[PDB]
This record gives C-alpha cells, sequence and structure tokens, in this order.
C-alpha cells in the first residue's frame, strides 16, 4: 500500500484500560499483568475484557498506524466509536461501533456479524491500520508480507468520532503474556 505518509502518534489512554492492564510509561505498550493494577475504578475502564482506547479521537481525515503484535496467541485490534459499552458482555461488531480484526486459536477473522475469515499464508508480527473518515473505509494490512491486504471495512457508518482499539486478550494458556506495541513512524 501507499498509505504510511497518513501515519499518526497514537497513545494509549490509561483512564480507558482494564485495571489489569500494564502501560509503559511512554503510552505505547500495553500488556495483561497478573493481577488488578492498583488503579481507581471508573466508567470509563472495559471491565469484562483486557480492553484498552487510545487518547486520539479522530472525526475526519486519514489515519493510519502499526501495531506489534510479534509472539501473541490472541489479541483484537482496530477502530471503534468513542461511545461504545464498556460495562458487561458485547461483541466487537459494526452494529456495536467496533470495526476489528482478531487472532484467536491459531486463525485470523473479522469482526462483522457473523464473523468472516481472514487468509493470511504469513502470520504478521505487524499489522497496519489505514482509517478514511470520509469514505467510510478501515482496512488492514500485513507489514511482514510487505503490506499486502488483509481485509477491508467498507461502507462504514462510523456515527460518532472514532478511537484506536485495542485488546491484549487473556493469558490462561501461558503464551499471551506479551505486549501490543506501537511501531514508530
Ligand atoms: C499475564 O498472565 C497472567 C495469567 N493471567 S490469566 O490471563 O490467566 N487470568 C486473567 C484473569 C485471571 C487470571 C494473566
Amino acid at each position: 500500500h501507499h498509505h504510511h505518509h497518513h501515519m499518526v502518534h497514537i497513545t494509549l489512554d490509561r483512564n480507558t484500560a482494564n485495571s489489569w492492564l500494564i502501560i509503559s510509561k511512554d503510552r505505547r505498550q500495553v500488556r495483561m499483568g497478573d493481577t488488578h493494577q492498583n488503579v481507581s475504578d471508573n466508567k470509563e475502564r472495559f471491565s469484562n475484557y483486557p480492553m484498552v482506547l487510545g487518547a486520539q479521537r479522530f472525526s475526519s481525515g486519514k489515519m493510519y498506524w502499526e501495531v506489534d503484535v510479534t509472539q501473541k496467541e490472541a489479541w483484537d485490534l482496530g477502530v471503534c466509536r468513542d461511545s461504545v459499552q464498556r460495562k458487561g458482555q458485547f461483541s466487537l461488531s459494526p452494529e456495536n461501533g467496533f470495526w476489528t480484526i482478531w487472532l484467536w486459536q491459531d486463525s485470523y477473522e473479522a469482526g462483522t456479524s457473523p464473523q468472516t475469515t481472514l487468509h493470511i499464508q504469513v502470520p504478521p508480527c505487524q499489522i497496519g491500520i489505514f482509517v478514511d473518515y470520509e469514505a467510510g473505509v478501515v482496512s488492514f494490512y500485513n507489514i511482514t508480507d510487505h503490506g499486502s491486504l488483509i481485509y477491508t471495512f467498507s461502507e462504514c457508518v462510523f456515527a460518532g468520532p472514532l478511537r484506536p482499539f485495542f485488546n491484549v486478550g487473556f493469558n490462561y494458556s501461558g503464551g499471551n503474556a506479551a505486549p501490543l506495541k506501537l511501531c514508530p513512524l
């Protein structure tokens, strides 16, 4: 692709994080902690899942960023409305305000309703995410495979400001402790 020039510097918003997440000092990395991380509760925190938002809000334009997923077994990545549900159980779908892909149990899927199988020959170590607000597009790229397209959501109905969205996944297996990292420009 040729979207690299729309690169934006994303940082994570501590206040939105599930209470078990550990965000690095530079706000560029997140991982699952062993326990509650000793923060107060608030209405912004995702309660049921190991999720966190970027601080940046987008309402126009073209935006691109990259995320490192090296050695993880499970994660969700994409964008979401600023007003997504934070508490209780919910599915990742455009109806609920999410435009995401994920890895789970050795397969990749797009967060449509129902979910869509992805065809990836080279397991990615870094994912590129492109948002065109005006066009209603969210696209995902395999940086490990020379930028090959993974998935395009088109005809998106954002219906609000967008925020970068992250889920580090649970670590029941002991194989999913590695962080998500925002990669440098
Ligand atoms: C980073 O590794 C730690 C192992 N655990 S956990 O994922 O099994 N789990 C999630 C909530 C209860 C314990 C996090």
